[PDB]
């Protein structure tokens, strides 16, 4: 297996997957890492086996069908993986924890989120259907865009988010359009 985790690209204490050559930390990993399970496989390959024992799931689907899924199972690991997919991104650090807002010209959000805090809703199947997940994914982005208004960060804003929806373009088979 890779000497360096997957997700943040660093050594350390790492457990590795049985099936695949990827490593990770435990709680880099979404969900995070089962005590034992041996063998052990990771969503990359779990993700893998849903499009191998169901093919037409790769098939074109419309983003409003895709929202109004309820969360079983096999959405709920969609969910975590297009998750883990943003925290692989370098620029999600200025995601991940609890932001504050004290800008000169600027208010804060009504409802502020982070990457941690989605976290933890998956993990407690907080969310009901996909369209819960991901209306939260995309409000972490749009505050940040109104929150820096004029200024060049706001463009980080715009990385992270490109790399969302192309993640859940991808893994959720959006029919690919002009
Ligand atoms: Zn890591
Ligand atoms: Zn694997
Ligand atoms: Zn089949």
């Amino acid at each position: 297996n890779s000497n360096i985790c997957e997700v943040c690209n660093k050594w350390g204490r790492l457990f590795c997957c049985d099936t695949c050559p990827r490593s990770f930390h435990e709680h880099c990993h979404i969900p995070s890492v089962e005590a034992n399970k041996n063998p052990w496989s990771c969503i990359f390959c779990r993700i893998k086996t849903i499009q191998e024992r169901c093919p037409e799931s790769q098939s074109g689907h419309q983003e409003s069908e895709v929202l109004m899924r309820q969360m079983l199972p096999e959405e709920q690991l969609k969910c975590e993986f297009l998750l883990l997919k943003v925290y692989c991104d370098s620029k999600s650090c200025f995601f991940a924890s609890e932001p504050y807002y004290n800008r000169e010209g600027s208010q804060g959000p009504q409802k502020p989120m982070w990457l941690n805090k989605v976290k933890t809703s998956l993990n407690e199947q907080m969310y009901t259907r996909v369209e819960g997940f991901v209306q939260d994914m995309r409000l972490i982005f749009h505050n940040h865009k109104e929150f820096y208004r004029e200024d060049k960060f706001t463009r980080l804003g715009i990385q992270v988010q490109d790399i969302f929806e192309k993640n859940f373009r991808n893994i959720f088979a959006i029919q690919e359009t002009s």
